């Protein structure tokens, strides 16, 4: 009840780790208190989990499931998440799909954030685009944090707002079940 809690799944090299530490990041800056670690058991392209509690005045019970990559999608990557929870996923495909995959009934988002950071930042990892549509559909955090935090990991400025685009852009484009 203390902290809102998210659980991600990705592949070694997806960037579920960064992703992760960048949110957390942008929440300690907001003054929240927070906690981000991985959990590998690794290849590259191992599969692995990355997890955030951030206060809100191993993660069995999520409030958020993230999957950055659709092929690690099953009913055991939903252990712990509520009904009123969400799922959201990096996938060209519909709900009904990711419904059928995993079993979960309750609000399910995507995003093809593959594709807006091969636009974007040419290049095929997820992660930017997926915490946009995460701030999106929590309202975890402001946008504006985040974006705070890609000026301060950063480079020309032309890398920089590429990066912002890319998590502007999967802030207005994911799209959920209810």
């Amino acid at each position: 009840k203390k902290y809102f809690e998210i659980r991600w799944h990705g592949r070694a090299g997806q960037g579920a780790k960064s992703a992760s530490q960048m949110l957390a990041e942008a929440a300690l800056e907001a003054g929240k208190y927070v906690q981000a670690f991985p959990e590998y058991g690794a290849r590259t392209g191992a599969p692995m989990r990355a997890f955030n509690r951030i206060g809100d005045e191993a993660v069995e019970n999520p409030d958020v499931v993230v999957v950055i990559d659709e092929t690690l999608l099953s009913p055991a990557i939903v252990e712990g998440l509520s009904e009123d929870g969400i799922l959201l996923v990096n996938t060209v495909k519909d709900f009904e799909f990711v419904r059928k995959k995993t079993g979960f009934n309750g609000k399910i988002c995507v995003v093809d954030a593959t594709d807006i950071a091969l636009q974007e930042i040419k290049r095929g990892i997820p992660n930017t685009p997926m915490l946009g549509a995460l701030v999106r559909v929590t309202g975890i955090v402001p946008l504006e944090a985040i974006e705070k935090r890609i000026e301060k990991m950063f480079f020309p400025q032309e890398v920089i707002d590429a990066n912002k685009r890319a998590l502007r852009r999967g802030y207005e484009e994911v799209k959920c079940s209810e």
